[PDB]
């Protein structure tokens, strides 16, 4: 349920990309944050008590303290989002030592061990994971991910990730995915898309653009059963982007896709 953190570093990742560690009030804790579950973290903010969700970054082993991999939305920023992100900008405010609220755990997804998975009250098991994302979209992912690697060579299943972004720049838990990838062939499938190549000098050799049917296709294991999709991306994203393509690839939309 509720727990009071205190904010014991940050760290500028990038221009718009922090690391922030809180602390939890019994050191020899963990946050026992199954799975596929995610924390609140909440604030009053001016006038209104704001909830946001998050999922952690760190090892769910993690003794004494939790990290959020925060992406900033700065105000002036962008044409239609002119004054920027709400809790973001509180959190990016908070000068260390500061205390923070968190509420949990919530979801209605937990993956209970090897394939096994608890969606909505119902349990399933999936051999093959299809998980298409973007931006921030990618931590509830990266704790699945987590997961099962760290369940290896027992929990062998098979992930399909599809992460798309703006900017190369932007690709958030790159190092590790690659890092990844590299070591566990066998279990995870990376593949980056990209609306922009900022500096394609370097050779950009993932794709281009926006997520496609010839992406889904050729990165997105068949549909059918034993194939469950998670997607977890901005509205527009899973909505023309993304559940059509996937229909098209006959993966049962109802008790086979789930978004975060
Ligand atoms: C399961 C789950 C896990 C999540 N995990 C994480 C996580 O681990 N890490 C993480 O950082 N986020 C995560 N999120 C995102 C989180 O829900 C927030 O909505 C995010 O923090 C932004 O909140 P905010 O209060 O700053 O924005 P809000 O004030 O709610 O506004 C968000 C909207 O304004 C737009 N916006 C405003 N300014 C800009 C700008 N400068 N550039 C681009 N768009 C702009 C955003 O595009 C978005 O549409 C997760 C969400 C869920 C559902």
């Amino acid at each position: 349920g509720r727990i009071h953190c205190r904010l014991v570093a940050k760290k500028e990742l990038s221009r718009d990309v922090r690391l922030f560690r809180f602390s939890l009030p019994s050191p020899d804790q963990v946050l026992g944050l199954p799975i596929g579950k995610h924390i609140f973290v909440c604030a009053t903010i001016e006038g209104k008590l704001c909830m946001r969700a998050y999922t952690p970054t760190s090892m769910v082993d993690e003794i004494g303290h939790f990290d959020l991999l925060v992406k900033v939305y700065f105000k002036n920023e962008h044409p239609k989002f002119p004054n920027g992100g709400l809790m973001t900008q509180y959190l990016d405010s908070l000068p260390v030592g500061s205390y923070i609220d968190v509420k949990g755990p919530l979801g209605h997804v937990e993956y209970t061990g090897r394939g096994s998975f608890v969606i909505n009250g119902k349990q399933r098991n999936a051999r093959r994971l299809a998980m298409i994302c973007g931006g921030s979209g990618i931590t509830p992912m990266y704790q699945i991910i987590q997961a099962v690697l760290r369940d290896q060579p027992e929990d062998h299943t098979e992930m399909h990730l599809v992460y798309a972004n703006r900017t190369e720049d932007d690709i958030l838990l790159r190092d590790e995915l690659d890092r990844w990838a590299a070591e566990y062939p066998d279990r995870l499938k990376v593949w980056y898309v990209i609306d922009q190549v900022k500096r394609p000098e370097e050779g950009w050799k993932y794709s281009v653009g926006f997520v496609t049917e010839a992406v889904l296709r050729e990165h997105v294991p068949e549909g059918g059963d034993d194939t469950l999709a998670l997607a977890c991306g901005p509205p527009p994203m899973i909505q023309f982007a993304i559940s059509p393509n996937l229909e098209k690839m006959k993966y049962d939309m109802a008790n086979s896709f789930v978004v975060f």
